[PDB]
């Protein structure tokens, strides 16, 4: 009696619009932007002026039609149900022309009894999806008197207006670094599954929870303590009493290696729902790390229930798991955190295993307008940038949408901490019963779907709300503030720290990205999450930063930058390289300021659907100005260079502010305010246009990256200059568990490369002794009244740190080598008086590896470009080169469509070459 199942991949797919004048095959998981494409009906949709272009697509419906299915039985003995993993969104679903559905979220999975419907059919069964136009049924819904309406400012949109109403991306809708091409279809896999009476039960969900004895979220587990396992199991159709429950844990890696073999106590089920769960010895499971932080220890758990009467168990799941505790720390700084010299307030950190870590990474935004065009290999490509960059966390932006099983199992292989979020963002949203029922389906099925993840670090309700858009609409509407206040206390606590609760005893919760902490947290309360708010006192520090300005003449002053516990948010925009906009635009809109350049960067947003040229120059004119202030102004004779020079230009300013605001945040660990981590904005592109982004769409690094690889190191020498007062602060920062010890080279060089005389006064080396996930101050200096620079337009200092110690949970005996190379300009890039270094570079086809030479001089903001056709990244890059000094560089090769030639292709550049003709 086992489960017919037909996968929906597998049958044959026709795409009509509403009209009946367009008809062009299918594809299942798809989108019609995809399939029109294909088809060759339209461009590359991320092309030109596309988003503006293309937007007949999204005014109208589009039908998915199978042709007739085949295979299925017609015995009235046996269920047959449409499963659907996605669906985008608004859709109508029909079997044999029989409505059977009407799905309306993106991020649930549908699931219709289509037996009766099969029964009344003359012929071989036709399955149709007609999704209707977003923008049309929104604007339909927004529309009526009796739905809720807020203040213009608090529903402003980025492009398409009315998107609270729907339970969609919301970045589909457009955002400031991303279009708006709100795309429809089925977008994850579907099924037909065929059950018999008395036979297998369907696999719909899988809850597993691994927790401490006695954990709950938000709260400290203790270490001590046995693990639990509470395996939760969703499913089609009919279950027979008195159930029984079997565990095999497994190691991941070895089948043979069995942890775990035997039954599951207190069993509890329901008509489409059975739960058990098994207390693993504390001494038994080896624990799951993050990278550098010890083994991404994974086990494979498979659960199979068994009936009264019954030898071979009718339904059987199977999950990888970890084992580990992971808690997000959001309340009162502790009297002994006072007392151990912490600022009072609320913490915000992360805890591994109990232990403290900092916490160093970016957001991770949607890499494709288009969800089912996102391979294994984008993602995978993707993941190896993060691991290079020294990552251990990605936060997971809303909204965006909950990834699939696949992208986190990335994850948890590899290490990668995911700061998860619900699909709530920069907006208020209704409250309505029908609207938090729905919500409640999808919050239910996701948290469910994605518990069982090692790599899942956390949830959070939305993005922005006590932070930004609960003041906007305190200013904007004081009157209806408090009700307003309490529906998001009613939708992003009551209801959805419930729904977690209930579903996870491991994750902890925040009712959005960016707040003051919390006072109580206690399910008795009719809010259970007492939040703090605005409820401060002077001098205490709560919550995390979500900092922009863009005022340039304050990019690098210190005193500018927030003094947090954690900073979740951070950026400018730059522009993507050359290779990436010819992808997309045409050559003769290949310049700084070309209207199609402009109308791409929606940084900022148009505010509808207009072209407003006006907003997107605004972005335009801060990459502009921060080059201006700061960088050598190219100006080359061929457009197409000099359109080349300016990008890289606007990339230097925002690799160099990055880590001016890195080091600030990290150097935070050893000062009052305890800070624990840094998440730039933003870590990839959704498109080809100038965003917060370090890695542009198809994977290519932006300077960005290669400065904050760098700035992530285990142990880092840092250099802080205030200007005003010209002094400079060399500090070294570590993020290790345990105090290390090493010593840093300082030698100052003019820029010819010959040393400046008493190397300007300072220490050639200095020894260091930094405490564990701690700073300490090395060097203090006037770059006039205690150093002695004959010309601070031609002195560079270049910094050099070497240490040794061990990463977290290492077996080995063997100490680990921490490098870090690093430099300070005592003049803004602009001011230095750089001359032709006469740059050698060479490749050596057996090492791999690029030689590059500085001959006549220094080189400051070495470049290496690798050509299109390749894909990957250099082992270092945006660096200082002393003449005579070999270095030499590797690159990760990930694809090559070149055969090999792509090594000739390679060029070598410096700030030298910004201003030649
Ligand atoms: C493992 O794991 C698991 C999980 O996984 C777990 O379990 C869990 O538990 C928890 C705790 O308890 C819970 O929670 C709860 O809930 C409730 C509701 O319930 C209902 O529902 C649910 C759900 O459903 C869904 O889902 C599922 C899954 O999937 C399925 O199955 C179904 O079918 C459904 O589905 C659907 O829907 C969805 C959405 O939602 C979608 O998605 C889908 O698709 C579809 O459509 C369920 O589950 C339940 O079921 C249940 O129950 C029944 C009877 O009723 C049975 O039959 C079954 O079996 C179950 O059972 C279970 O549970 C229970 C409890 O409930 C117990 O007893 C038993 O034994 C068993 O176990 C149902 O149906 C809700 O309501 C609640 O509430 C709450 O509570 C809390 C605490 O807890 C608090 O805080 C809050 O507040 C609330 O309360 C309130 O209210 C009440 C009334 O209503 C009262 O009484 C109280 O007092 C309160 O009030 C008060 O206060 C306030 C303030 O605060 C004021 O205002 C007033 O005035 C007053 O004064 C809760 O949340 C859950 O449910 C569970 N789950 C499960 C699945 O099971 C376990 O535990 C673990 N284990 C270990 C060892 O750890
Ligand atoms: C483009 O695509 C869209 C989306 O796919 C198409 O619209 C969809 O059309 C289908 C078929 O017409 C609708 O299916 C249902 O239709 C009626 C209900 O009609 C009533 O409700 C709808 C929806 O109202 C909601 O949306 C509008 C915005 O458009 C909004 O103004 C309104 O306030 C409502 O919004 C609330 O609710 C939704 C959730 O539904 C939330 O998302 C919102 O947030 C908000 O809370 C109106 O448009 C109508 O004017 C009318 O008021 C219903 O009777 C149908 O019932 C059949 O199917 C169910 C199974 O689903 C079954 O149980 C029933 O027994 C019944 O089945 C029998 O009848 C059918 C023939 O009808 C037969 O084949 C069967 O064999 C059975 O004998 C059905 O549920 C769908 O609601 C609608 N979706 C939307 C969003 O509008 C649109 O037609 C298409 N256009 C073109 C040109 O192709
Ligand atoms: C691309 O787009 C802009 C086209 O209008 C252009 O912006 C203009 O940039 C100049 C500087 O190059 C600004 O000039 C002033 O800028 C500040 C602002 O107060 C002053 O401190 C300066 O001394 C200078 O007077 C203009 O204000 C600015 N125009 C606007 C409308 O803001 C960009 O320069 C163009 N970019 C490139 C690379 O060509
Ligand atoms: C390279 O690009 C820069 C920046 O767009 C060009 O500089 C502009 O030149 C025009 C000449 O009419 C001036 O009116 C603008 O004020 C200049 N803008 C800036 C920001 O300096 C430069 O002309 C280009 N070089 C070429 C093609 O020779
Ligand atoms: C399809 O028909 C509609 C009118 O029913 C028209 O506006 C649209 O341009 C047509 N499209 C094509 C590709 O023929
Ligand atoms: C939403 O509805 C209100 C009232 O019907 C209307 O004034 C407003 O223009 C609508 N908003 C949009 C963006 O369509
Ligand atoms: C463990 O399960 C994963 C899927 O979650 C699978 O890819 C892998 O092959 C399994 N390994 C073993 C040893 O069972
Ligand atoms: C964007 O354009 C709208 C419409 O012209 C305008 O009201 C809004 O102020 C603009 N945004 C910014 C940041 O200037
Ligand atoms: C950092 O190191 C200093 C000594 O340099 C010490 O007093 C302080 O308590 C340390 N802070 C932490 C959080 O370990
Ligand atoms: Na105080
Ligand atoms: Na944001």
């Amino acid at each position: 009696g086992k489960a017919s199942i037909h996968d929906l991949a597998l049958q044959k797919w026709t795409v009509t619009n509403e009209y009946g004048n367009i008809t062009v095959p299918g594809k299942f998981p798809s989108q019609a932007h995809l399939d029109l494409h294909a088809a060759g009906v339209i461009g590359e949709s991320n092309n030109g002026l596309n988003d503006f272009d293309l937007r007949w697509i999204a005014a109208q419906n589009w039908t998915y039609t199978s042709k007739p299915i085949s295979g299925l039985s017609k015995h009235s003995d046996i269920a047959t149900w449409l499963v659907f993993d996605g669906l985008d969104t608004y859709a109508t679903v029909k079997f044999c022309d029989h409505i059977v559905g009407t799905p309306d979220n993106q991020f649930r999975q549908w699931f219709y009894d289509v037996s009766s419907a099969l029964a009344s059919c003359k012929s071989d069964p036709v399955l149709s999806i007609n999704f209707g136009s977003v923008p049309r049924i929104i604007n339909a819904i927004n529309a009526s008197d009796e739905v809720q309406h807020w203040p213009a400012s608090v529903v402003y949109p980025f492009e398409y207006p009315n998107r609270q109403w729907v339970r969609k991306e919301q970045n589909d809708f457009g955002w400031d670094w991303g279009p708006a091409f709100s795309p429809v279809g089925p977008w994850q896999p579907g099924r037909i599954v065929q059950l018999s009476k008395g036979g297998e039960l369907y696999s719909l969900n899988t809850d597993i929870d691994i927790f401490r004895k006695g954990q709950f979220n938000n709260f400290a587990p203790d270490q001590t303590a046995p693990w639990v396992v509470n395996a939760s199991l969703d499913f089609l159709g009919t279950l027979p009493k008195h159930a029984s429950m079997s565990v095999i844990i497994t190691d991941a890696s070895d089948s043979r290696s069995v942890l775990y073999s035997g039954k599951l106590e207190g069993v509890t089920q329901s008509d489409m729902t059975v739960t058990g769960s098994v207390t693993i010895d504390a001494h038994k499971p080896k624990l799951w790390w993050p990278r550098d932080m010890g083994n991404q220890q994974l086990y494979n758990i498979t659960v199979s229930v068994s009936s009264a009467g019954s030898k071979t168990p009718i339904l059987v799941s199977q999950r990888r798991v970890g084992f580990r505790t992971i808690l997000f720390s959001s309340g009162n700084i502790t009297d002994a955190q006072i007392a151990s010299g912490i600022t009072p307030g609320n913490n915000w950190h992360f805890e591994i295993n109990g232990h403290e870590f900092y916490a160093k990474g970016a957001n991770l935004i949607p890499p494709d307008a288009f969800w089912p065009r996102v391979t294994s290999d984008r993602m995978n490509r993707l993941f190896d940038s993060v691991e290079s960059q020294n990552f251990n966390m990605l936060r997971v932006w809303s909204s965006g949408t909950y990834l699939p099983d696949w992208i986190y199992d990335i994850a948890d292989e590899r290490g990668v901490l995911l700061w998860s979020e619900f699909q709530f963002s920069d907006t208020l949203y209704p409250d309505s019963d029908d609207f938090k029922a729905n919500v409640v389906g999808e919050i239910t099925y996701n948290v469910r779907r994605l518990n069982h993840h090692a790599s899942l670090a956390c949830w959070m309700g939305g993005n922005e709300f006590e932070n930004l858009m609960l003041p906007i609409a305190q200013g904007a509407d004081p009157a209806t503030y408090p009700y307003v206040l309490g529906q998001y206390e009613n939708l992003f606590i009551t209801t959805l720290f419930n729904v977690l609760a209930a579903n996870s005893h491991s994750i902890s919760y925040s009712p959005c990205s960016a707040n003051n902490g919390w006072l109580e947290i206690d399910l008795d309360l009719p809010v259970p999450i007492v939040e703090r708010y605005y409820n401060t006192t002077s001098g205490h520090i709560y919550g995390d930063t979500d900092f922009y300005n863009y005022d340039t003449s304050v990019s690098f002053d210190t005193s500018a930058y927030p003094v947090g516990r954690f900073a979740n948010e951070f950026g400018f925009i730059s522009m993507p390289s050359i290779q990436t906009w010819q992808q997309a635009v045409d050559p003769e809109e290949l310049s700084f300021n070309s209207t199609t350049v402009i109308l791409r960067n929606h940084h900022y947003p148009a505010g509808g659907l207009t072209r407003n040229i006006h907003n997107s120059t605004l972005g335009q004119v801060e990459m502009t100005l921060a080059v201006e202030r700061y960088y050598p102004t190219p100006d080359k004779t061929d457009p197409v260079a000099n359109f080349s020079s300016w990008c890289h230009a606007t990339q230097l300013f925002q690799a160099d502010m990055y880590k001016s605001e890195i080091q600030f945040y990290r150097r935070g660990s050893g000062l009052p305010e305890r800070q624990l981590g840094s998440l730039y904005w933003q870590l990839n592109d959704i498109w080809q246009a100038p965003t917060w982004a370090g890695l542009e769409y198809d994977g290519r690094w932006k300077v960005l990256p290669y400065v904050s690889r760098r700035t992530y190191e285990h142990v880092i020498a840092s250099a802080f200059w205030n200007y005003t007062a010209n002094e400079l602060e060399i500090w070294v920062t570590s993020d290790l568990w345990e105090p290390v010890a090493g010593e840093v080279s300082l030698t100052w060089v003019d820029l010819k490369g010959k040393p400046i005389a008493n190397n300007a006064g300072m220490t050639k080396s200095t020894k260091f002794n930094v405490g564990a996930i701690n700073t300490t101050q090395i060097i203090t200096a006037n770059i006039q009244s205690d150093l002695k620079i004959p010309d601070t337009s031609d002195a560079v200092l270049v910094i050099e740190l070497t240490a040794h110690g061990k990463l977290p949970n290492a077996a080995s005996s063997k100490t680990t080598t921490f490098t870090h190379h690093n430099h300070f300009l005592p003049v803004w890039p602009n001011q230095a008086k750089v001359s032709d270094p006469k740059l050698h570079l060479s490749y050596n086809k057996s090492t791999k590896k690029f030689t590059v030479e500085a001959t006549a001089g220094v080189s400051l903001y070495t470049w290496l470009t690798h050509p299109a056709g390749v894909l990957g990244f250099f082992d270092d890059n945006a660096f200082v080169l002393r003449p005579g000094e070999k270095k030499e560089v590797g690159f990760t090769l990930q694809q090559d469509t070149t055969g090999g030639k792509w090594t000739e292709q390679v060029t070598v550049e410096s700030l030298w070459d910004l201003t030649t003709p």
